[PDB]
């Protein structure tokens, strides 16, 4: 599994769940494409959203839809979404795990390359 | 000044310096339009992006470059650069502190609202 | 003034007001000794804890009460309190802020010297 | 296993390997009693510090030595350590996981509770 994303909750000290994923990839004309997309378990990840071999190189995108989460929660939060942008497997294939941790006001986003 | 950004190096511990930013309105299209741009002081911040009169309700998209900001310090960093992207309401406050806390591989980002 | 330091809420987007703080140093004797407290203000901020003449190098411990305030708010948090513990050097710089990001089940710390 | 505690390099983006780790709990005299000590193995993680039976209620502190950590990658960092202090099991038995996300001027630590 070449790219997973995991998402934490720092209110509720609980995974995320349910939080819904975008993935886009950059084409040739510029523009976002859409790659790949899924909804976090009840661990609060997601898995199985490419192969390695669909997984070029390239430049990604992960947009985690983190307002519908807190707007379910009764909260109103700051932020539209968290994006992640990035370029991956320029040096070959590698295993990204993208996280998430996630407050009304804030967000931090954390990658680990394997 | 309604809208005003901090850029901080948890390498160095220090303000980032001179890092270039770029600020968006989502315009009546879905599209982003140029709105204001700049790079950081020698104390890591950015204001006097916009006044009052023109800063109106919407989305907007705060686009940080920090891929460039690692580059000149010989640090190979994960992402292209770190987005904020928040409706601007004028029921609630009318300050708005963009803060981003930077790592090669992880960043950070609050928002106080005042 | 050698010493600030920043605590924010990210939970509602705002300075932590009135939370206290203790700072103490380590004791030839490797016990702690009350130096210092006070209790942010209205922008989140302590200082004029310390003059330079006092700061002398040493180890520093600066604790916060993060679970009064998430108790005040009618929150659960899940840390008794948030611990920063740091040498402070003369050889490099002068002024040290210590900035403090609260969730009920998270908190970030930084540091900035100047 | 109730306790467990994962690291993570937010500079190299990759699991904190061989970091040490000490945990306490208050004791009657309200001093602090050496708990369980750990490493961390290769994939960031610590497991196995206790049992269920043993793990009763109390307060407990992590201790995580991120300053030898830094200093062996050649890096002086800001903290000596980082501390993670909580009630445990106030409400019955839980199982705890304690993450921390280390740069050489900023960490962050989450709890996850389930």
């Amino acid at each position: 599994c070449p790219l997973m994303v995991k998402v934490l909750d720092a209110v509720r000290g609980s995974p995320a769940i349910n939080v819904a994923m975008h993935v886009f990839r950059k084409a040739a004309d510029d523009t976002w494409e859409p790659f790949a997309s899924g909804k976090t378990s009840e661990s609060g990840e997601l898995h199985g959203l490419t192969t390695e071999e669909e997984f070029v190189e390239g430049i990604y995108k992960v947009e985690i839809d983190t307002k519908s989460y807190w707007k379910a929660l009764g909260i109103s939060p700051f932020h539209e979404h968290a994006e992640v942008v990035f370029t991956a497997n320029d040096s070959g294939p590698r295993r990204y795990t993208i996280a998430a941790l996630l407050s009304p006001y804030s967000y931090s986003t954390m990658a680990v390359v394997t």
